[PDB]
């Protein structure tokens, strides 16, 4: 594969999001997601365990959390930290909100950490950016183990919106490195608040530099299709560049008018 | 004044925050602030009307919004956009929330736009970062027309925490430009969501470059006092540098250990 092939990716089938891991590592993560009996609608993998002893982080989007946590309690009560009372407690309030994390849980010889959240509040964030605490996590390279094509359709507008905010911040001439570092800076605090990011946070430069091939697969097709954003490098260097190359970063030019900025600004989910 | 003088600023008296404008513009601003009959506790000035026809932006922090708006309604009812009902109807739900804005208002020959919010909820954000929508605004150069010494004390931990997040994101060697651009990237989306930022948003490089003298007054003393962060430039060039000089950007080195990053991380308000 080459960087030029990344530009002609089918955006209507969401080919830019179809990031699959190593064939050995793939079904190893399917082994741990098919282990759970409770119905998982969308399974997400991310972190140092997926994008390579390390712990593999997961996100489980569920039809509804109270019933999912019920069945998982019957299957794996050792994952939780329960309370035994002396009286004849809390039933729904503990599981009905936010994302519930279970850390350092062994499943198939893998130390896993999975957060369970409502699929509805993820989709609402992916299209409205109510808090962007969830959407910001998916503006970065992730692996979808289950429910892929349904999730790609909902995240496409989120990815597009992320690039638009980047174009709003960067000037006339910018490099792809400045763009990825900017997109990462948007969700940095939110990923710390949601316990998404590495348990000890990494540097912005290191996040992008080590995942440059997947940041390109995500956003380079959106840059090629975005009207008014021109590639400066010729097609000869794009056909000869490996996506994981950090020796050269592509530079861009964008048309910056009063109408272009207002078009970018008004096409995002967070304006009244 | 020189960049070297900015390094030995009295942090105990919050001298790094005491940003006062031109003497002619300062009296022109307090004439607008003192015009309001309702009691304003902390008057904030920001935007292109303060850091220079343009509209001047304000933020009024009040002890209680419902009784503040009642006094301002009977004094300036033309500022608001009221409703008239045919029946003999909200009362408190319209003002006991968020920040209420009145846009394109003349006060004293100046077209101004002032937002009113609870001083209690500002201090809750300046200390805990519940949403950082309000705190992110004061991580950037602002002018305090009223309630300075009481506001500076509450914002000092906010500024210090902002620099710590920047150090979490920047690598071993970084420039002051990289630090300011990163700090701005943290509050960029939050300022759009709160209508703080200019009604047409500006590029990050322009926000920093045109305000470099005040970003230096804010954060250079904090970098001097921060343990493990050393200035690379010699004291001879710091004594010959004007704070508003964009020709040279100071570079830094920081010591990056697992205990240094954990100290920065756990010293922040947003982790349970």
């Amino acid at each position: 594969c080459t960087v030029a092939q990344l530009l002609k990716q089918n955006l209507l089938t969401f080919e830019n999001q179809r990031i699959q891991p190593e064939e050995e590592l793939k079904e190893n993560l399917t082994k741990v997601v098919n282990y759970f009996q409770a119905p998982i609608d969308v399974a997400v993998g991310y972190g140092s365990g997926v994008f390579r002893n390390p712990m593999i982080d997961f996100i489980f989007q569920v039809e509804d959390p109270v019933k999912w946590h019920k069945i998982n309690l019957q299957q794996n009560p050792s994952h939780y930290s329960f309370v035994k009372n002396f009286g004849p407690s809390t039933l729904q309030e503990s599981f009905g909100t936010g994302v519930y994390y279970n850390t350092h849980v062994e499943v198939e010889g893998n130390i896993i950490k999975y957060g369970v959240t409502s699929k509805k509040d993820v989709y609402e964030d992916l299209k409205n950016w109510n808090t962007m605490y969830l959407a910001g996590r998916f503006q970065k390279p992730v692996v979808i183990l289950k429910g892929e094509d349904e999730f790609y359709k909902e995240n496409s507008y989120n990815l597009s919106s992320a690039l638009h905010v980047g174009l709003l911040m960067l000037a006339d001439r910018f490099t792809e490195f400045d763009l990825y570092k900017t997109i990462v800076s948007l969700s940095y605090l939110g990923d710390i608040r949601m316990s998404f990011a590495a348990e000890n946070p990494r540097k912005v430069e290191n996040i992008v530099s080590k995942q440059i091939a997947f940041f390109r697969k995500l956003y380079l097709p959106l840059l090629y299709a975005e009207p008014g954003v021109h590639f400066i490098e010729s097609s000869e260097v794009l056909k000869s560049m490996d996506p994981s190359d950090n020796s050269r970063y592509l530079s861009f030019h964008q048309n910056i008018t009063k109408d272009s900025i207002s078009r970018l600004l008004n096409g995002l989910p967070l304006n009244l």
